Formats: structure tokens, sequence, C-alpha cells
């Protein structure tokens, strides 16, 4: 009952988010929504965490990780189980899946979690489609001027849309309530798709703040005792 959000920035209309193990643009706005999104928080008390892939904290700088204010955990198959303080601010776990279920503990977690951020990277994502409530989505477009970067990692996007809806009317609403946006919400076509979310424009490329919310489910079976 803490809610799961993977937190990605995306290059349309293919969504890459990644070359060569870095991220393909530099733009210190979306890192500054990224920063502000996943360490603050509505209740005081609490911290969130943010999970990632050990090549996603690799490529992290050394200055800047762990990630401050945030309980950071890396992922990695040749870790010991499923969630273990191994530093101030770290926790290694062997299983994205039971990492999750560790989290969720309110003995382990003394309900003092607000929210849990998948902050990447591809291979993380790909895992987390049915795992996450909701995603953050920055839709990041190239200026006519500006030339698209290469790319080799991508966001799933036919999997975010089979499960997800755009559900950026409520962006606003949905971050902690102390960030501050520049934007207003905007719906614009780009390439034969809807675009619609919080404008911003760095450096070359325009980007949209979005939010993707699971659709409803039919009630097929509930497990009884
Ligand atoms: N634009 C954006 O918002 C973001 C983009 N990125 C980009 O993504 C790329 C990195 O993605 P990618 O290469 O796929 O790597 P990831 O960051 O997803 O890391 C993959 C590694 O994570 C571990 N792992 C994966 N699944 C599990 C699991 N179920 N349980 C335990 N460990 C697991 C494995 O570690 P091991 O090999 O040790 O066992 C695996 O090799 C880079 O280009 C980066 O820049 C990253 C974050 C954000
Ligand atoms: C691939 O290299 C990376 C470097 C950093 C990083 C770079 C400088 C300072 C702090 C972190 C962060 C990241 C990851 C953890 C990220 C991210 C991220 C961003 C920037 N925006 C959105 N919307 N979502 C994310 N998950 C990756």
């Amino acid at each position: 009952k803490v809610p799961v959000v993977g937190i990605v920035a995306a290059l349309l209309p293919e969504m890459g988010i990644g070359f060569q193990g870095n991220l393909p643009w530099r733009l210190a706005k979306e890192m500054k929504y990224f920063r502000e999104v996943t360490t603050l928080t509505n209740d005081n008390s609490k911290q969130n965490v943010v999970i990632m892939g050990r090549k996603t904290w690799e490529s992290i700088p050394q200055k800047f990780r762990p990630l401050p204010k945030r309980i950071n955990v890396v992922v990695s198959r040749s870790f010991d189980g499923e969630l273990r303080k191994v530093e101030d601010g770290i926790y290694h776990s062997n299983s994205l899946r039971n990492c999750l279920t560790a989290l969720q503990s309110s003995l382990a977690n003394e309900n003092k979690i607000e929210r849990i951020y998948i902050i990447g990277g591809g291979e993380i994502y790909r895992q987390s489609m049915d795992l996450a409530d909701h995603w953050l989505i920055t839709k990041i477009m190239p200026l006519p001027e500006t030339t698209i970067p290469q790319m080799d990692t991508f966001l799933q996007k036919q999997e975010l849309e089979q499960r997800f809806y755009d559900n950026s009317d409520k962006l606003v609403d949905f971050l902690p309530s102390s960030i501050q946006l520049e934007g207003r919400l905007t719906s614009q076509e780009w390439n034969g798709e809807l675009v619609k979310g919080l404008p911003v424009q760095e450096k070359g490329y325009q980007f949209y703040f979005t939010l993707y919310t699971k659709k409803l489910e039919h009630h097929h079976h509930h497990h009884h005792h």
C-alpha cells in the first residue's frame, strides 16, 4: 500500500532513454524535476525509496551517489538476498520483485516510506510494467532544428499503452504538494501522437511532464479462504 511509481525521461516517438550506458541529453531542468519529485514528500517524517539496476547505479557520478535524502536500492543478481543494508543510504537486493515485497512490509518500513520510485534503467523498466501503479514519463521532443540523438535503450511503449492510460490531467495533484511547475497543462500534436502534460524547453528540446495510471480492471477472481 505504498505506491510504486516508475519515473523516466523518454524521447518520442520511439521512447528512447539511453545510449552507451548514459542519458542521451543533459537537461538541468528535467534533472531538477526528477530530483524534487523523488526527494520531496507530503509527509515530512517520511522518505521515498529509489530502486535502480546495477548498471544505472554505475552510471551515476560517484560524487552524487547515493542520491541524497532518499533510500537507494541497487539490484544485482550477484547480490546476497532480497534487501540488505550495505552502507548508509544503500541497500542491495538480488531481486526487483522480492525487494518490493520487502519494502512494503509495515513491520520493516514502520510506515515511514511515502512512495517507491523505480528510476531505471531499461532492463529494470521492462520488468516494472506489471509492478508499477503509475508512470511519471517526461516526453522529450527535439525542436525542428535539433539533431535526434543516437540511442540503444527504449521504454516499452506498447506495453505501457496496454496497461496504462494518460492521466496527465491529474499530474499536478499527484506530485508532492510543494513542487512548483513552470508550465500549464497543454495538449499538442506531435508526429501524429497526442502529447499532454506540463511543457518546458531547454537546450534543443521541448519536453512534457506526464502521468500514466493503470487502466480499470474487470473483477475476474478474488482469492477466498
Ligand atoms: N532516461 C532515463 O530516465 C533513464 C535512462 N537510463 C538508461 O538506461 C541504460 C541502463 O539500462 P540497462 O543497461 O538495461 O541496465 P539497468 O540499469 O536496468 O541494469 C541492469 C542490471 O540490473 C540487474 N537486474 C535486472 N533485473 C534484475 C532483477 N530482477 N533482480 C536483480 N537484479 C536485476 C542486473 O544486474 P547484474 O548484471 O549485476 O546481475 C542487470 O544486468 C543506460 O543507458 C542509462 O542511461 C537509466 C535510468 C533512467
Ligand atoms: C545514466 O546516468 C545517470 C546519471 C544520473 C545522475 C547524473 C548526475 C547527478 C545525479 C544523477 C541519474 C541517472 C538516473 C538515476 C536517472 C534518471 C531520471 C531522470 C534524469 N529523469 C527522469 N524523469 N527519470 C529518471 N529516472 C542516470
